[PDB]
């Protein structure tokens, strides 16, 4: 059998989401803003959630249709045959609603309508005279409500992906980002790479674990995993396979610089914690005296955007710094993420691209320096 799943992912990484699910062999059926819907095989519920970097969770499709009032919710809900992907005693708490330019915009009345709907499904399958029992595994139930689509599908990962586990960190970029920011570079293991204000590691861990081909989920567990409607085989071999793929052979060294030295044991230990620590070295470093006798190096880094006015000159200074460091470099290519509208005037140096990408709560641009090109003839 074949699935169609689903994976949101911030504004700005579905690209990148694409090219990911593509490499694992899959069909999209449909790119929208911060959402991929794609189908399967029988393995995509596993490899998934094992494999995207960039996917915020991965959700099983369920229906698709258009309500325009809580009585139509309720019908078109109700008629879904819920037994076959609700087993017997199994949970089905309705986890989460969203509602976007639609009739049906209370949120919380359309997660109880939907209860409701699928409470009836099930007792008229299931012959259930006395109380329907909510004791097994659970199945998060998750309804996306936009212009009057209703999409329901089932949760099958959990702990949002983002969560590699790792993170025991100030304020991390978020790892699904992280990684977008790796695949929107040409960097490959072996090349040089620096992030000179490293913070707690997030993107050099990311690029490691790129590096040795070590799956994002590897070192987590997945809500599906626990599914009686799943072959526990095909989590089992796909994470086995995971193991498997590590490549183990390859040695390179990338190298993250932070003057908060908390920052560094921290990022230190995080790299242990995700299996990259031969990979990586941290350590105290100010940015702006970054120097390097290597050429055609690479710099992805997240800085300070100095959002308050009490930060702002500050950060200013700190743009103009690096911009006067890095160009020194020789031919190196440099990437930079801020929510600094005015970046570039003062870094010295127009982009040769500036995609706009989020941090949620943070609306930041990639600025993007690749280093020069050879000469033409
Ligand atoms: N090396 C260096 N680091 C600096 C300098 N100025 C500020 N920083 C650090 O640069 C980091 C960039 O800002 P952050 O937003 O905190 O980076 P981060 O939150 O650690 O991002 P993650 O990698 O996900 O942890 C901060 O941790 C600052 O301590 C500097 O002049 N040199």
């Amino acid at each position: 059998k074949n699935y169609t799943l689903i994976s949101p992912c911030f504004f700005g990484m579905e690209k990148m989401l694409a090219r990911e699910i593509t490499n694992l062999g899959y069909e999209i059926i449909k790119t929208e803003d911060g959402r991929i819907t794609y189908k399967t095989d029988e393995f995509g519920i596993a490899k998934s959630n094992m494999w995207l970097r960039c996917a915020e969770r991965v959700h099983l499709k369920i229906a698709e249709f258009e309500a325009k009032s809580f009585d139509e919710l309720f019908e078109n809900t109700k008629r879904i045959n819920w037994s076959r992907y609700i087993p017997y005693g199994a949970q089905f708490p309705i986890s989460k609603a969203s509602s976007i330019k639609s009739k049906l915009y209370s949120t919380p009345d359309v997660q109880a309508i939907v209860k409701k709907a699928i409470v009836e499904s099930l007792k008229k399958s299931y012959l259930e005279d006395g109380l329907l029992k909510e004791d097994k595994e659970k199945y998060p139930i998750f309804v996306f409500i936009h212009k009057d689509k209703v999409t329901i599908s089932i949760d099958t990962t959990g702990d949002a992906l983002h969560k590699r586990g790792y993170r025991e960190k100030k304020a991390p970029i978020r790892e699904t980002l992280a990684a977008g920011l790796i695949y929107l570079t040409p960097w490959k293991a072996g090349r040089v790479l620096v992030d000179p204000m490293c913070g707690s590691g997030t993107i050099l861990i990311e690029a490691a674990m790129i590096g040795i081909n070590m799956a994002p989920g590897l070192n987590r567990e997945f809500i599906s995993e626990k599914w009686r409607t799943l072959d526990k085989k095909i989590w089992w071999d796909v994470r086995k396979d995971a193991f498997n793929k590590i490549d183990n052979e390859s040695k390179f060294k990338i190298y993250g610089y932070d003057i908060d030295e908390e920052s560094i044991d921290i990022a230190r230990e995080n790299a242990e914690i995700a299996g990259v620590d031969e990979y990586i070295e941290f350590n105290v470093g100010d940015a702006t005296q970054f120097k390097s006798e290597d050429e055609f190096g690479f710099i992805i880094t997240n800085p300070p955007y100095g959002e308050r006015l009490e930060d702002k000159d500050s950060v200013k200074q700190l743009y103009k710094e690096l911009g006067y460091a890095f160009r020194k470099l020789k031919n190196w290519s440099y990437y930079l993420i801020t929510s600094y509208e005015d970046f570039e005037y003062e870094f010295g140096q127009k982009a040769d691209k500036k995609r706009k990408l989020y941090n949620g709560m943070l609306k930041t641009n990639f600025f993007q320096y690749p280093g020069p090109k050879p000469p033409r003839n």
